[PDB]
């Protein structure tokens, strides 16, 4: 019988190779069910392919259903094939072939659909438009399922319409011509553009024309290789949210903003031409958890200057934990801007494509509100010579309102003798750091204790300074008289801030005692001298003598030939002092220049407590010792106060090369214009 | 032979149609399989839906399988087919239908089922249980892939038991019956409740008891449409984290936590009735990125004041990033809270219900530090009239220890003469903004410059001033004898702030000159006058007059009727002037309501550097010059300092609306008392 | 006709059980396809089971496929089964097994097959490795899809291979033998592991070598249950992302980070034995939104002290909103780091395995800036008498500069005597807290009244004091002469601040009047008292008494004997007094050991504003009566400023224990070393 072969058959455990099935859509279009609900099996969507296939459902009445070449198939006669899919489509679905073919209209079906989309692999597009509030789009990884914009193709490779609201886009990459590291770009591209809305509705959600309300996530995604913008949300769109976007090697711009009302978490632009980040008529904004790095990136080619971050003709914004890094340009452009609340800010060693250029924060015509500033330059730190910012801080303009607090100076050794803040501007904006009072701004009233000037003529010789100075003579320096100011003041354990201008006069071999505290120098000696010594070869050494706690310890260093100073040149000569921590600072007043050097933990043989036990008084210009060495040269504006932190002796700088410190610490101030 | 007929005919391309398939469960039910894992199809759930189908097989021995209606369905005769489906269930499984049909009972199933649940599409219910720690929901977006709560049904939408922890809920919708923009609200619902626990268990986290720890994500959820709350989390539940999190269009309250230990990511509240947020009995919480807006949103018909941001009876609260816009009573509310720290907050425009009535912030017996504050009014901005809020601080006790820094205003130009704080109510309570010392409180000794009086007699002469100014007598000031105060002090580049109680006597055509820099007004003149001129109609004119670097300019405003000063009420009148930036302000001392105008960049012709040469003195109630014009009523509290900000001088006037603005920056303070 | 025989038996609704199938993988590769593309369903991955089914389709040509075990099937006639599966792999199309089976191998093979992961259960495994950029996993809860280490296997659960970028972990667990609360742990293992990268490469992101751009997101994913580590992230490795990172259950470290740049969004870790956080040699990283709960967990088994975070060898670290509380140990402990910045920051009841021994925060050789600073002890608050905190701050070293603002004192009432701040460290480091000026370090000049000595005779007797009050002599207080000091400056309503170290002589029953303002107590005396009374059985009570506003009120309180006054101990003794606002302090100097109460809201029957109506005096050692009780005793450096907050106050008790309380309120200051 017949019919057990066709059992036995069918029931083979290949037995499925038996039921024919559909070889294409063209191929279902020309096949009319006979049944409601049938069900035929698609093996492909294209012929050749094995992609797309699937089951599909009849509805012999298809009326009110329209053929898009994926889901919903219609015959010649009139019914509609339904994929049996209850979720999210793929572009397989509608025919697309991965590898190198551009898929980018099987793409815009799914976007299309009505159904979220899901990349299961890398299509090529030229560009998609997302225009619903059901264009979704997820894929599984920031690299192997996305979209990725043809060679040829120009502008942008995702637009979303001003329609399309209240989506996510999750987990996918967004690839252009330069995506893989050093290759180039095509011209025009962006990955991702928010259009500016044209009109409002009355009916949001539910929304079919044109509105501002994007209300949407953009999560998990990767940007990589378009010219003018990975992301680029444009004005009047509110709400576009962004999380753990990250865009990679971008030819100008990493991500532009020129909108108001949003919120970005965890946002990172690495490797642009020109900046990591334009926000650009921004307002009510927030950024939280940011990293903006190799900005103005010079392989990229673009010739000229473009910080991490521009913030221009913009208002209200909180951006909290963000860091601007390893930009070639300044760090961070603020122009024309109010109310910039900043709490928690990272900039560091920007300026990389010409050493000692530029700087990490430029003010022009903006105000700002700075908390948590830290910023340790680890180029400088670990001495390796790489270029790196001038300093931290530039104002373009004086009417900016202006108020930072943090770790101006982070205070590592200085193995090269800088820093942080190398080349030091100083302005008269409205400017408060680190809670500082400006001297040239107050009126409070302080102690000034007076020093006895001393000499082997006890009377004191003034002769001319230049008038950088800001006065016209100051105190005569020689060896020859050991002309020196004595305080009584001993120092104490709190600390010390010891500071003088001083005009060397520097010809043969010498050595200069700039301050002291204490004399002699041996196991019991209590003592600290600040010298520059001047070898008979005109080399120079920047010496910290520490003599106390049982044993003696000397910190120099001998200057490289451009660190060197410089006859007849004022320098404005700092040194903070206390137990366990020691900094000295020279600084240029002419030319902002700096050097600098800090000694704590490892680099102290012991605290050095004895020098701070009341015994030791303070010296300027030699030590309390008749025989001690002096300078040769001037000195003028003699300052102590108690022990400032090399953070805030640099912080004050930014009002003033040659002012007090910190007038609340302030224990004596003297011009030595023709007086003591 | 028929064999070779039935394989071509099984073989055609249609050919599946042959091979049978279960109509529905309930045919599945009454379908005993006689293989094990014997294959059947299922052509939809319920019969003539095409819905829910799929593919199951048998256990003939359904022994500790329990029938759930979808995905599990169980013979008369005891075997049990289970639908082939390795990861998440969707309610079509279980017999949704989707459209306007209620399909609570499958949705409960789906998270019942043991499985995460899909939600492929919009699904009518009245009230779903959130039960165990499978009872996860994903979606595809934020609206089209939803649950949609019946127009009849009442309470939670989504109740998370205190049984279900450790679940996702992610990128899908809650909609209610007023989801839609301007629509009504069905009485008594929220959108998604988290209940109290009733119990802690020993055994997390495969508890099956109640237990306070939810620790579970709602991340992309799109809250709309209910009545009494969006999202209610209430009291002794631990780690429910909210990660983008959009509520919009609420008739009472957005979002209400009323428990201890969570983080919030990038919240938005949008359009509720009542208060955006309420913080009831919180503690140790975190909200990072947040956004409340259109608060007590009038249409919504509540009547009755509600802030954008409730926080009662809470503690230890860090809550950055966020900002309060739009709202229609005051912004932040902080009732009987200890230690809630801000930081980067913004809180601008709200009170848009009764113009100049509300605060942006209201502290009654609470704690607060709150640094990097912004406000940027921009409807006083830009200039429109629209309601905004009288300004940023309101402190209805006087027991709160309060810390604020930032930008508290902003320092736009002022074109309708207002700006951020346009009323100031001055405090007794333990406060501290932007670390201003408040004169009221310091011993601090400052200089204190002492001007000559001048006049055509120079004897000077007092007369009464209102109780309001603080003491008996002041200044008699005369057109007729040109009283004035002389400072030989000249203005330098680093700027300054002249202030002074001035009560005026108003009567017909007349120039104040009120506080002058230099005399005369031409390209050399090297001058600042601030002047109010009235004309012979009784119109008001406040002039600010420059000259120098070349050029002069006028910077005048006529005065709406409803501004004018008023004879004989004190004001309180203060200028900064310094190179490209001037502000002015006159603040009524008995209504605390400021009028202000502020000018940098483009509104300067020129920065009036020479202004700032040294070379122009200090003159009150009149110019340095003998024929200058004077003013006509008292003067009393001359204030001369360093260069202070609007933004600084408005913080100050919170601690007394006539005391000097910077103690660190006082140069001179004249009583007038029957002194100069 | 047995045509229609074979049409009616295949149509019946079972008729599907008619088409044969494979029976396993192994059944598989013996079946050799005859059609390209040929359709075949396999029954199950391995026999027995019901699991990994599907449709494969043939590829006759299986040349350039490789089988897997899983998706790519090969037959010994060399061609090819391919899985029809557009998107995810679960570990069941490759033979896992779920239950108590080892499915190591089969998960293996998923994130090693090309395709993203999707956890469908929960799978045992030893150890896994991610290699690729298409090893993401998903997961759809923190629960039930999991990985989940075997009890027998050791090292990592999970290792993140440094091939392997650009991928997501987004909802899922791994469990470790400890995950559930209470249970003990298999050692040497560690939930997630990122290794240390062996190279760099050229061609990011499409690389196949080692690189350190790990450019990963960890998202919604929970450990718990492993031994040295949750999750583990080792040098060398750039933006490893974490965002609802969720660490529970660890027997040592919840989280060790030892790398750079780096960005985590609300992370908790909660119960671990040693720390919960390691961050060891980190820098240029964010953390935003953090939850670290019961580190150091006693039951846990460590003997031996760790904190809840180390932050160890580290620079740059921008750490925002996070709360480290319920640790055994210290809260925070900064070792050898430089510029650390914190915004926003929780510490509270922590020391919770020994009571007042443990600091919230310990500085070793560390700088750091931390704004918001809130640290509320809800035991201290509660009264529960639970281990907690000895306080907020301490400080291993004397080179750290360390700024701190925010509520270092919460000001909750004190209902047995202590607060946050326990046990107070002085030290001479580099500190500046709340904006405070260190008495020890200023030079300002302030007021300084002078009080009028009175007594029975109006002579002051001087006598010794400890040393620890840092003079030879202070004022002999005695009961028999009234000694006391009369201020003729009167308190108002910005209130007033009174301290001076006071060493009684405790001997019987004895009211000691520390400091009044007036005198006389009844509804109008406009009073206040702060008393040690002393009853004839040594019991000690601190009395304020209030008389004003209509009304008189007793706050006191019988002190426990363990925290009584000592007879010849020096106390700084300080209160501060306003309008609805009053706190008391008595510091023991030579312990550090603190007793406090504070008083405001519903404490008080009436703010007492007519004690503040400048009419009352002020009084040290007595009040303004000549008959009021007195003090027996010694009294030394008399402090009066205007108000300050106990926040403030025990703020500058960190500068010192008996210095003024803010130079910038300063009044008057008397050492009274044999002067007045
Ligand atoms: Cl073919
Ligand atoms: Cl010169
Ligand atoms: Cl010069
Ligand atoms: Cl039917
Ligand atoms: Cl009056
Ligand atoms: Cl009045
Ligand atoms: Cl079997
Ligand atoms: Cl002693
Ligand atoms: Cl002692
Ligand atoms: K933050
Ligand atoms: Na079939």
């Amino acid at each position: 019988d017949s019919f057990i072969n066709v059992i036995n058959t069918l029931g083979r455990n290949d037995g499925a190779k038996y039921i024919g099935e559909c070889h294409s859509v063209a191929d279902l279009r020309n096949t009319e069910p006979t049944m409601d609900g049938q069900r035929i099996i698609l093996k492909q969507h294209t012929a050749g392919t094995l992609l797309g296939g699937g089951v599909f459902r009849a509805l012999i009445d298809g009326t009110g259903k329209t053929d898009n070449n994926g889901t919903v198939i219609k015959t010649v006669g009139g019914a509609a094939w339904l994929r049996v899919n209850a979720d999210r489509v793929n572009p397989f679905m509608f025919g697309a072939l991965g590898g190198s073919n551009d898929d980018t209209i099987p793409v815009q079906s799914c976007v299309d659909s009505g159904k979220a989309t899901q990349l299961t692999d890398a299509h090529y597009v030229s560009n998609i438009q997302l225009k619903y509030n059901t264009s979704s789009i997820y894929g599984s990884g920031l690299h192997y399922s996305r979209l990725h914009q043809l060679p040829s193709a120009t502008g942008n490779c995702i637009t979303i319409k001003d329609t399309c609201s209240l989506i996510v886009l999750d987990a996918f990459g967004v690839y252009g011509t330069g995506a893989q590291q050093g290759t180039s770009f095509t011209a025009g591209t962006t990955g991702i553009y928010v259009e500016t809305p044209s009109g409002l509705s009355a009916d949001y959600p539910f929304h079919t024309t044109a509105d501002p309300r994007r209300d949407l996530c953009i999560s998990k995604v990767h940007i990589a290789g378009f010219d003018e913008y990975g992301l680029n949300i444009d004005s009047g769109n509110f709400s576009v949210t962004t999380d753990s976007l990250l865009v990679n090697h971008i030819n100008q711009v990493g991500v532009r903003c020129a909108t108001t009302d949003w919120t970005w978490t965890n946002i990172q632009v690495n490797t642009c031409g020109k900046q990591c980040l334009v926000l650009d008529g921004c307002g009510n904004g927030r950024i939280i958890g940011g990293k903006f790095i190799w900005a103005n990136w010079q392989p990229y080619g673009t010739v000229g200057q473009f910080p991490g971050i521009t913030i221009n003709n913009s208002q209200n914004m909180v951006i909290n934990g963000i860091e601007v890094q390893d930009c070639g340009g300044n760090g961070i452009e603020i122009s024309e801007s109010y109310s910039i609340s900043m709490n928690g800010l990272n900039t560091n060693r920007n300026g990389i494509n010409a050493n000692n250029t530029f700087y990490n924060i430029v003010f022009n015509k903006s105000d700002a509100v700075i908390n948590g500033f830290v910023g340790l330059n680890y180029a400088a730190n670990s001495g390796s010579g790489a270029n790196s910012s001038a300093g931290n801080f530039q104002f373009l303009s004086n009417d900016c309102s202006v108020t930072i607090n943090g770790v101006v100076e982070t205070g590592y050794m200085g193995i090269n003798f800088i820093g942080d803040n190398n080349i030091i501007n100083p302005t008269n904006s409205d400017l408060s750091i680190n809670g500082l009072v400006n001297y040239s701004k107050t009126g409070l009233q302080t102690m000034n204790e007076t020093p006895t000037f001393d000499g082997v003529s006890t009377t004191p010789v003034y002769v001319s300074v230049p008038s950088s100075v800001g006065q016209v003579n100051g105190l005569r320096l020689s060896q020859a008289n050991k002309d020196k100011l004595l305080y009584s003041r001993t120092a104490g354990p709190e600390g010390i801030t010891m500071a003088a201008v001083i005009v060397p006069t520097i010809s043969g071999a010498e050595v200069f005692n700039f301050m002291a505290i204490g004399s002699g120098f041996s196991d019991t000696s209590n003592s600290l001298h600040l010298q520059l010594v001047i070898d008979a070869s005109g080399k120079q050494t920047i010496a910290l003598l520490l003599g106390g706690d049982g044993t003696t310890q000397i910190l120099s260093g001998d200057l490289p030939n451009d660190l060197k100073l410089q006859s007849g040149v004022p320098y404005h000569i700092a040194i903070g002092a206390k137990p366990g921590y020691f900094w000295w600072s020279i600084l240029n007043i002419q030319t902002g220049k700096r050097i600098r050097r800090s000694f704590r933990g490892a680099y102290l043989a012991v605290p050095f407590n004895s020098i701070f036990g009341l015994t030791s008084s303070l010296t300027f210009f030699s030590d309390s010792n008749a025989g001690g060495d002096a300078c040769s040269g001037v000195g003028a504006k003699v300052y102590v106060g108690m022990f400032s932190s090399e953070n805030d002796y640099v912080a004050s700088r930014y009002y003033n090369l040659i002012n007090p410190v910190d007038p609340t610490k302030l224990i004596s101030y003297r011009i030595l214009d023709s007086s003591i």
